[PDB]
């Protein structure tokens, strides 16, 4: 990547040509677009999966669920056209983007159709019932997730331009539970690491010892971050990770924060958080040893609205781990309260 | 850091921030300059060694030789005036940057002399006083490694401006065999990744499989490439690393390349190098099963002068690992000679 | 132009002042739009065309379309006012850009704008080529051009709206739905084209390359199609391409296999024909063909139906009886 | 080329993926820089051309004198070294870049030497006896031009760097009279053409008609214009080119103007010049039919400095075709004075 | 700022860090944008405005009307859900931007012509300022939010200043003055896109001693800044001046086909007027008593008009366009 | 000036045309380089300036008695050439470029000591002018030339003053003054590669109104801006300040190894005292009476120092190392 940059402290500017790792969750211009394969490829494979026992289609990430709703009218329009009985419903992403079980093969004899790009201005064929295809949407209990198709595009190739970039998808050949390597990346240099994609932004420095310190998730999937683009790999514990490994944390010891474990209990049904290191307005944290053990993570704010000043600590260690959620602010595991009551608060929806 | 870059293919220019890991061996501008400390500190802490024991010192970088070759007139000048009985003699590196066994210790109680910068009106003090503090050059017994000193400084904050930038260094606390790693960097992205630092760029991509293709070296270092500035260093065989450990190479599986291994006996002893994967001007290599063992690397061109044009491997993968230097093109340790009687070649001189 | 830009192979940042030849086709932004004079002086004009024998119009380029489309609207409000018994009626574009025979003057049932092919209004009352540039806006997020009648008939292409350059060992010849381009690789021949659009306008020669000694049975890019009269159009072993897959509209042509298929160097092969698809009507893919002297790789078309090749490969494992030719006038 | 790039109102900014050709003549400092093969290599030449009765060398470019000039010490010294002799002057260039008769051939042998890089080993070489080597210099008679070489190097491939890249040379394999075509561009767009070089840029325009307007030489070559470079190359007559076919101008119809004819004798023994149209300071043109014929070139200013006022044209157009030199302002072969005779005033030197 | 620039010479590429002015007058694109505080609390202090007895808003800087109109539909979509009975009226801004005498608080026609029904008497102005900036490239993004207190001076985290060699300019995202020493300093032009009433801070004023308000071009009143700087040789100050225009080209110069002449018995100091009749007979003949050429030269949609001090001599009074401002 | 630059905060890229204001004491290039009027101009001067009764000159600027000692020996060889009966010597200073109280009309000691056959009271002193700059991106010259008349104020074409949002800026080819906003103004940090004597002009001084000269931190004897940016709280001018070290960099937080405390009963105001006693000794407490925290602090070359308003607790100031100007 030819091209010019000047340093975190300001005072170089350096030309050349190497690698330039991007934050794309504060893009500086518009995002990403996902293009699919064809209306009518796409047909053909969801009435082959359709045909085998899948009742929908669970997202991998935000970007997808924008294809997903900006081509359904077309597909059902491709499917209206076979004179076969389907419809495809497209919701929206609630919470943590969840995996499915299945997946969509390849299909071979394809269906029939004159196009190749999307959007004519179709016309919106009323619903037939009876057959439904779900993509996204609530957790229901018709289409479980034991019946949806998860984690079977991945990228082909990039496109051009400055602000409206777009990215050619296709299926995969296999089944597989480990995130799409083509959209990620990773980088040191000096004592700042990065591991980064089209939506985690995770950044750790070095004071004295290397340990994570801050992180931006526009979205929580739960897919496994690929090795290959996994920086000091080696000796990790699962135990220590602070993004667990089953949120698509690194596999990292970058991914460390000293006195505290991974929290598997997080406020991760939020969606959109922003991981960082301090005190919430208005409230204190001291670390004694008379305190209880971990548990759910706990907001600062009563539902009736009423805000905790106190919170103790058993072992861990100072400025305090905070989540910055949309409704409001909340506390790591390690973190409890003494000055309200446990029973009286928010938790967190995550299932322990 | 803040910047712009255009893609690898060419036909995208992306801005924003982050981690712009750069090819400092192709520098587009001058080179880094190295600053120690002060002519007081070091030539106390050179007394100091000299007084314990240390006989000289041997480089760790290629850019520390020519720090230490601008700094001896002005550390002879201050050990002169300090009457003290000592000469300081600077050597150049030729091959493999050696490893001592030694360390310079931080000095209490400095020295004294006029300025704290470096370069004054001064004078050129006689060679003489019968002892002397050697710096690099040629192996002696005189002055052997077991009494040397070896990666003994370390950065302490950079300098500004786009051509020539400035690196002011310290001493080390304790002593340690890993590289410094405030000199060093790694990135990857999509399907390429790089290991970068001042004097080694390797690159590596994936074509169905992740694995080396490029590597250049302009210095041979003998310290450890730190594991927090390595990509993908879990379940890595040291049997299997294309560039030894030995040599500063990565603790990496993007440090493979299939149907080789480690290449211990490489020409090593060249100094500058330059590996790639293909044939050599006016050569052939092929699978052969009746082929004899690995051995020490040899070059396509005997002593007198004349071409070898067979070539086989055993069970190697092509195109064939090659290394070029200023002599001339060599090989890996398992593509053997074919028609030009082993017992006749130029063989490589790192002990087997 | 003034700026910085990083060469092709990527290794160099050349910083200065000159010309900056961009490609029009893949825009990095919004496509450019068509603007005409005055909803009165175009009304003015058909009706005047429209007296003595001009029963419709044929678009240039697929910008003047979307212009018509967009106007027709208001040229008709004004049409009906007047009380004049006429109304215009718009169409879309599929296949070429035909040509016509008449042309609109400045002004002091039916009217078609473009569609399929009438006998009620047949092309030679058709006019073409009849609008050209006055000024520009050439920038971002934004782009607008001032159009203008054309004074005298004319069969060449607007300049204003093309561009060529050479650097090195790389040419090119832009426009705004072409994209030529050229190289060296022990000889000057063409590498790739990216047609967004199929005119039938002659192109300049004061923006030709190398216009010089030049065949017309030669260029890969018939000049009857707006192909330019240079040596860089020019590919080895292949003649004149006058009977191609030009009814698709875009157009992709590049040099090597459709997948699953190979093609080879036989003697004992039919002559140079029209060019095939590589599936029949029902859809079973061809996988043998060969050429006569054609080099490779082979020349290629990739158009939205599935992929071509030239006129000078033809298929020995399969009939021509049940393949799909091109439908150009042969 | 990707980038950006504000128009030449300046009211606008424009990026993408394209050719740009860039002013190399007034461009900050210097962008480009010729590298030579190797010591070894031309030193082999020279002596094998030498043995064939060359005797000199003629630079074809004036980037080609500076490498020459540069490098002419490495050269002393390697035919020092060798133990024949030989001795190599390198001249500078007056005016017009002449033209040679002969050639160097790529030696078959080559001299030993130990490095493949220059800047090195050398002392003095106090070595010339009369066996001379003249490169460029002044218009001789002991080695007229009939015997000596020119237009043998071209092109291997570009550098790398942002502000100054080097050019790597390599000898050409036949003769030709052709300058090296990877060195030039051309461009048009709208209604701005240029015909650009190392040491041209000539620019063309239209307004009512497409005619030049404005050209820059900071050198005059005698080399031929590749046509597979030249726009509109057709239809053109060697009478009317206003730049001569044999002073390297385009065989174009953008070099043209209307009026004028093609200016064998113009003042082309300046080197550097800025053809404009227009009017030397206070003087005044004008179209009389009683004008004499066609005649070659004068100054307005005679040796002492009397400065001409009163010129005349047969046929020609206004503003009139005007040179500006070191010395001062010109006329083109058409204009001639009223004032005055052509016998107390300097011609050009240029006569047939 | 780190980052390089080519000299105004054209022949010199310098690099370095320091202090970037950039010229927002005269730009590429739109380079700023103003992003309110949120829906919630800028209704809610509209409403307790309104009850606190204002009747609207004047915009301060040409980006706040364009914020107030953007956000007025989700203004009056919360306070409709809030179930009341106030509505609110973005308009547009005709000329000078004059000040209002109220403010709103931190927890109703705004802009618009001159109304008697909602004097200027009770209404609020200069109550945004800017709070932090945001990242990009082309679109960046400005963070308003309320004052605690109130005042008269312009939002400083928006203004400029700079000095070199012998060149000075003041800005802001609406004004471009420059100055140059030709054996003075004197102002040389300005570009004024809008015309504030805000007083110009003297943390960003160069030259800010010794000044009397009877010398500075632009006044003190339409935010001129309080420099020497901002003078010129022989004039004074233009008060009664073409400020009712909005956008204008300060400059110094002659409009085509007129001429200026200095006599000392010259018509007095008075309004200015515009060099074409009503009818649009152009004047071709002008005259000074005391100025120095070239004269003041304002440029706008009317083509020119001419300083206070260049009055004609071959024409009347009785029939010319005179500057509508009322002294 | 046209180009692109980032911000301080590093999250955005503003490009366009303005003033480039560039740090030339961190050059990014090598550094600036005077060159004379002419040769034997010099020399026609030298020699009726000293029939006048002048013994010799004093540098104003570190970047002029470069020039002196490059051509004193060329200017020597012209006066050897016709016989005359002068001596030149082209010493070096350093500390305070002190003052000279003559000129050097246009048609013999250097710098040096503080030499007593050849006093300040008859030394001529400021009296060159830049005239032009020419090109060059990584070399430049500068054309210097003779001043008309006496003028005890530093040449305006090397000087620099800028402004943006929340920082300001004083610069020129010897000082790098910077000032910031936190709550209110006051001066941050300053690079000083030599002390001048010369005023800074006020048309290159931002807010230049209400000053009064016993509060700027860097004395308006010492080149220092006649600005309300020229302030710190809860000290005053540093007059007694170690000057005398040439180079200084004025900064504001903590020496190595040393605490500071605000007590009441403290001492009065004095010369400034070095953390390092006149044998090697540290000292490691201190009070103030009335100043505000983190101190001022002056890190010279020879070691570290505290400002006026700062005095040792546990070691006595009869035995310390205390400034050497007006003591």
């Amino acid at each position: 990547d030819t091209g010019c940059a000047v340093s975190w402290s300001g005072k170089e500017l350096k030309c050349g040509s190497g690698i330039f790792v991007i934050d794309n969750v504060h893009t500086w211009t518009e995002q990403y677009k996902f293009q699919p394969e064809s209306p009518a490829r796409l047909a053909s494979a969801i009435l082959n999966a359709h045909e085998d026992g899948v009742c929908g289609i669970r997202s991998t990430t935000r970007l997808e669920n924008i294809m997903w709703k900006q081509i359904t009218n077309e597909l059902n329009y491709v499917l209206w056209e076979g004179g076969h009985d389907l419809t495809v419903v497209a919701g929206d992403v609630k919470g943590v983007l969840s995996k499915g079980k299945r997946a969509l093969a390849p299909p071979v004899n394809d269906l029939k159709y004159s196009w190749k790009t999307w959007g004519k201005a179709k016309i919106f064929t009323p619903e037939a019932k009876n057959s439904t295809f779900l993509i996204d949407g609530p957790d229901t209990s018709e289409c479980p997730n034991e019946r949806r198709a998860w984690n079977f595009l991945e990228v082909e190739d990039y496109g051009f331009g400055m602000f409206t970039t777009n990215i050619w998808m296709k299926f995969r050949e296999g089944s597989s539970e480990v995130c799409d390597h083509r959209l990620m990346s990773a980088a040191i240099k000096d004592q700042k690491a990065v591991h980064a994609d089209m939506g985690y932004w995770i950044e750790s420095s070095k004071n004295q010892t290397w340990q994570i310190e801050k992180a931006s998730l526009i979205e929580v999937k739960t897919c496994l971050w690929p090795k290959t683009h996994t920086l000091w790999s080696n000796g990790v514990l699962e135990s220590q990770m602070l993004i667990p490994k089953a949120y698509a944390g690194p596999f990292s010891q970058h991914n460390y924060r000293q006195g505290y474990a991974t929290q598997t209990v997080g406020p991760w049904h939020l969606g959109k958080l922003e991981i960082d290191f301090g005190e919430c307005p208005g409230t204190t944290v001291t670390i004694q040893e008379d305190c209880d053990h971990r548990g759910p993570s706990l907001r600062t704010t009563t539902a009736s609205g009423k805000l905790v000043t106190q919170w103790c600590c058993r072992s861990c260690t100072m400025p305090p781990l905070r989540f910055l959620g949309e409704d409001g602010c909340w506390y790591g595991m390690e973190i409890r309260p003494l000055s309200e009551k446990e029973e009286n608060m928010v938790k967190s929806q995550v299932s322990a």
